[PDB]
């Protein structure tokens, strides 16, 4: 119940901001800051880039947990998580 499967993608044109399609598990407690830590690690960022995250176009304003609860989904859901340079 503590983890949820996520896959990252971006519409950013900058190739250096592109991560692989690969799925991974994330704690449901994570919010924008934790998720940005994951993406910047995957990118091997020199200096960390501030990211915002969207799920099916809705800005992620709190935790993955809160999103799942709002949508009536269990953490057995697989989430398609968009990232963008911070708004």
């Amino acid at each position: 119940k503590s983890q949820v499967k996520i896959r990252f993608f971006t519409r950013e044109k900058d190739e250096l901001l592109h991560v692989q399609d690969t799925p991974m598990y994330a704690p449901i407690s994570l919010k924008r800051y934790g998720l940005s830590e994951i993406v910047n690690h995957l990118l091997g960022s020199e200096k960390p880039v501030p990211f915002d995250f969207l799920i099916e176009g809705e800005l992620l304003r709190t935790s993955l947990h809160d999103y799942l609860t709002k949508k009536g989904l269990s953490s057995e859901a697989s989430l398609n998580v968009e990232y963008t340079r911070a708004i």
